[PDB]
């Protein structure tokens, strides 16, 4: 009858964040009777938000900014990768017990299994960010080679790199970013988790992009526009590109996969994120 | 933007109640970026529920069985009618404060009062359960004179009797429910506060039909189905009457009203419970 599965966010603040629209979309799209409550939790809050949604009976949650490490302290099981990475932005609620996912980078491992595996493939991340960390540790665990990570300051860069190197197969190693970088040969991807582009249509990271192979595998995490400069340059190149709006709404399926074992449609989730953007 | 105002209910069991269709239609006429939740809240998670609404700020909830006496426990404020009445069933939020209301009676004063004024009237109430009490304390606070509370288990119309006495200006008797019974020849509202008749036609409380006048509003507080047969029992006599589907609109009206200081539109609210019965 009446009682729709609640889901639903944490952050501070949350008025800008649009997945609430992607996920209810999908939702609907489906015929399935659940919601997503976006939230606007404050640190102080954070605890009895989380013991709330338990009482409440909600099946899962969101976690963002600036929540997503305070928040372990609060949960009953940390999944692997959100493990190495120390931060829980996806909890599943099973019988009243609170686990805590990671999937800040699933999103792009979803994206990028459309095209290739990335077992065995050496990478280059472009920046050192939470978005950079995540990628990373998604990366390594999914058999990744050898990543670098490039950074202006380099000792950000190093932390991931040594967290790859420590906890994983794969080999981790740090550049310092100056001037147009130029990726070494034997690159398989390269991916931006800079904000460079976000929202500027002419803005893109310096990279010597004739460094780019036509087989090399070019992402971006920026979700707005989904067709970055850096993408734009990279296709023209004759190079595979996958956009950071595809990110995230493969981000949403994969939560709502946790939350609720189904598979909502990318693309009513897409067109929605696109529709907001303009 | 995408942070909606947040409102909703803690109840045990919920998926029957229609209040969250109800409500959400007055706040999408009424251009309101609002929602109301309904929650399934364990006795044992109600606390956690409290605090878990103040930490997502939320600006309001209600609370259905078995949560109207425990919320007490978890108030900083208590308005008038509600402190009467022991109970609780609408809290508003305001600067992580929570004050409790009760409206079950409110909604049926609301109806009552597109018939007649409350003001010196004699009130029969069947059944001394439910909203009964609720609607005893809002009668005799809205001036009503004689309120009579009828009941199988004399001892709970007693109590409401006795406070009715004890606390407000109406008088308040008890009577013990042994079958029909007639009407006092002055009774100017006879109200049923039972659950004789829910989800159920041809079941109706037992009163001596032929002891209404003209002049009697006959009032069911069972919302669906919206036309009881006591109250089509009472329609066929000639009787004015107000059933429990304008009272439940009227709680969702004053409930809104409350938490957000909008009044929604009650034909719109009314029009999507007659459409879910």
């Amino acid at each position: 009858g009446f009682r729709s599965i609640l889901t639903g966010s944490f952050s501070t603040p949350c008025a800008d964040n649009p997945t609430v629209a992607m996920v209810e979309a999908g939702y609907h799209h489906a015929g399935l009777d659940a919601r997503y409550i976006n939230c606007d939790v404050k640190a102080s809050g954070l605890a009895d938000a989380v013991k709330g949604a338990k009482a409440m009976e909600w099946v899962g949650f969101n976690c963002s900014l600036p929540h997503k490490v305070a928040v372990l302290d609060h949960l009953d099981d940390i999944a692997e990768s959100a493990r190495l990475i120390g931060a829980v932005n996806c909890v599943a609620i099973r019988e009243g017990k609170l686990i805590g996912h990671n999937t800040d980078g699933k999103g792009f491992l979803a994206s990028l299994k459309t095209v290739t595996s990335p077992a065995g493939k050496r990478v280059v991340i472009l920046g050192a960010g939470g978005a950079a960390r995540a990628i990373a540790v998604e990366l390594a665990l999914a058999g990744a080679a050898h990543i670098t990570i490039v950074n202006r300051d380099a000792s950000k860069a190093e932390t991931i790199a040594a967290l790859i190197n420590d906890k994983t197969e794969a080999t981790g190693e740090a550049q310092a970013w100056s001037g147009k970088f130029s990726l070494p040969t034997g690159t398989d991807i390269l991916i931006n988790a800079t904000s460079i582009g976000l929202g500027d249509p002419n803005a893109a990271p310096p990279v010597e992009m004739g460094s780019l192979t036509k087989e090399t595998v070019v992402a971006d995490v920026i979700p707005n526009p989904p067709q970055t400069r850096f993408l734009k340059d990279a296709k023209a190149l004759g190079c595979t590109t996958l956009d950071g709006l595809g990110m995230l709404v493969n981000q949403g399926v994969i939560g709502v996969e946790i939350w609720l074992g189904r598979t909502l449609d990318s693309a009513v989730m897409a067109q929605t994120l696109e529709n907001i953007f303009g």
